[PDB]
């Protein structure tokens, strides 16, 4: 959807877009310091949904 940086709201929002399903993912935690400050990579966030 995008190639630069989300942050929550649109980490979270996006892992929203990018599965739409059972909410993905988002409990761990195990990102967010680099798909916030930094880029991600729309391959690694399609994955955290089911």
């Amino acid at each position: 959807f995008v190639n630069q940086h989300l942050c929550g709201s649109d980490l979270v929002e996006a892992l929203y877009l990018v599965c739409g399903e059972r909410g993905f993912f988002y409990t761990d935690k195990g990102i967010v310091e680099q798909c916030c400050t930094s880029i991600c990579s729309l391959y690694q966030l399609e994955n955290y949904c089911n």
